[PDB]
């Protein structure tokens, strides 16, 4: 039933839209079992939610954190697990050194990366484009902008991977790092954010030491995987819809349409985490005080009330209003970074690779119903040098 929704039934993982359908057809709220979380998956009623964070408070954030996982309990939490009026000062800190100013910037060297990692493909007719493309450009992109030292790369590869006893010790090792790197940037700053983050003042309010790596942890966390199933999916929609991939590869100004439907079509983000605070009602249905509830991105971004025929994948269709990067308060600091690596990446790939297509039609996607995003993608495709 929609009261007895399994997340790790197959067909689930496979195609959650149809569940999501048949939730939307059905009622307002529906049930996990037996994690006994409240789903919400019409577009208004998940607007209604996001926007209410004084009766759907963020720390439900709580519920999504691994069990039998040891927590430092001196860093603060992650921004995203934070309800006003703290959320709102720590938010206009960490974004004074996260500034659209700093992603836009960052253009070049991205191009850079996505032609590098293009090159690590000539000579190959097929590749797995997990590991050898979406995997490594938000990595290497966030590493950068933290001024990761050249030889601790490795270890933040390991400690991204990781975050996607083993998670405790990357998570110990980032923070010793990260401390030093600190230490570091207070005697002699640089032009990365660790060194902006600690410059960082509003109304004479700075952050504390331990915002500032918890901040700098929630990048990798809140970044990497995402952006990762954004390009992924975009290849999986692409390889889908031979003639709008086609149409990409012949105008390459299509990319950032092709970015917002992907976004809206196979949203990487596909729920979102709160917590009911009072007994609430949406769409006439009553949620208890103290319920975990589950904005569903995806469903909102796949509903005919707002997306005609939203089961179409439409390079060319207004995407206006999707969900992807939440609403309102939390809305997604990394938007603009997402939408910028993306672009690139897919405008390097379509123009340097001939004809793509997938090795297998099925799409082995990750087990997860949070994160929407192949677990490995193999395509066949020729390099043209850069
Ligand atoms: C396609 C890629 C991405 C998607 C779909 C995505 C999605 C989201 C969503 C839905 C939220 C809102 C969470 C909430 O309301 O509880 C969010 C928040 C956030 N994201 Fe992203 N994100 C992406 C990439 C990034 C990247 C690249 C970064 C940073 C490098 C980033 C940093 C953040 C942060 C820091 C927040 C928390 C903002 C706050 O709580 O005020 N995200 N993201």
């Amino acid at each position: 039933m929609i009261a007895d929704i399994d997340i790790t039934a197959p067909e689930v993982l496979r195609n959650p839209y149809a569940l999501f359908a048949e939730l939307r057809r059905t009622s307002a709220v529906g049930r996990l079992q037996p994690q006994g979380f409240m789903a919400v998956g019409r577009y208004q009623d998940v607007a209604r939610v996001l926007h209410d964070a004084k009766g759907f408070s963020n720390r439900g954030w709580a519920a999504s954190l691994p069990r039998g996982v040891k927590w430092d309990t001196s860093m603060p939490p992650s921004i995203v697990q934070v309800d006003p009026p703290r959320h709102g000062k720590l938010r206009t800190l960490v974004t004074k050194a996260f500034t659209p100013r700093t992603v836009a910037q960052l253009e070049p060297r991205i191009r850079d990366i996505a032609h590098e990692l293009v090159d690590g493909l000539r000579g190959k007719s097929t590749f797995e484009a997990t590991v050898e493309v979406t995997v490594p450009m938000p990595m290497i992109v966030i590493a950068e902008m933290l001024g990761v030292a050249p030889e601790r790369r490795a270890d933040f590869k390991r400690w991204s991977d990781d975050m996607v006893a083993q998670l405790e010790r990357s998570t110990q090792e980032f923070y010793a790092y990260f401390s030093e790197v600190l230490e570091e940037r207070r005697r002699e700053p640089r032009e990365d954010l660790i060194s902006q983050l600690l410059a960082a003042e509003v109304d004479g309010e700075k952050l504390t030491a331990g915002e500032v790596l918890s901040f700098a942890n929630t990048l990798l966390i809140a970044g990497n995987e995402t952006t990762t199933s954004l390009i992924g999916n975009a290849l999986v929609a692409l390889t889908d819809h031979p003639e709008q991939l086609a149409a990409a590869q012949a105008d390459l100004s299509l990319v950032p349409a092709v970015v917002e439907e992907v976004l809206r079509y196979e949203s990487p983000a596909q729920c979102i985490f709160r917590q009911t605070m009072t007994d609430v009602e949406i769409g006439d249905e009553r949620i208890p005080a103290r319920s975990v509830v589950l904005p569903l991105l995806a469903s909102a971004n796949r509903d005919e009330s707002r997306f005609p025929d939203p089961d179409r994948f439409d390079i060319h269709r207004d995407t206006k209003g999707h969900l992807a990067f939440g609403l309102d308060i939390h809305f997604c600091i990394g938007a603009p970074l997402a939408r910028l690596e993306a672009k690139v990446m897919l405008e390097v790939l379509l123009a340097r690779l001939g004809d793509i297509q997938r090795v297998s039609q099925e799409v082995s996607w990750s087990p997860s119903f949070f994160i929407r995003s192949p677990s490995t993608l193999p395509l066949r495709a020729t390099v043209a040098s850069a």
